[PDB]
């Protein structure tokens, strides 16, 4: 498999997006704490900047929810 | 599923920058069977990406997958 990034969906202050990890590397996503910008890059998830892991997902561990405030506004 | 379309990483080389959008199989049919798309055509599918992308090939085996590519600068 490979990593797939979705389309962005934004709200009143955040441009949203989530990554789809192959179950292969999903078993490296810590379940106890959010990943640091430096942490997820080490996984394989290449993105721009300002994209930060904002929420832990216990149900579906292969989905990394990312956030970032609207385009350097 | 608040999302269905998926973009892969920009695997590139010293000539062209690649990527490939992945449509949900419930749309493969709206994808022109006989010709390559124009920016307008794929944007219509809902594929959102940088303007410079170009539909250079139809993925025969599994058609629901769009194959884009763009030129990588430096010579020229």
């Amino acid at each position: 498999k490979q990593i797939y990034y979705s389309d962005k969906y934004d709200d009143e202050e955040f441009e949203y997006r989530h990554v789809m990890l192959p179950k292969d590397i999903a078993k490296l996503v810590p379940k106890t704490h959010l990943m640091s910008e430096s942490e997820w890059r080490n996984l394989g998830v290449q993105q721009s900047q300002g994209w930060v892991h904002y929420m832990i997902h216990e149900p579906e561990p292969h989905i990394l929810l990312f956030r970032r405030p609207l385009p350097k506004k």
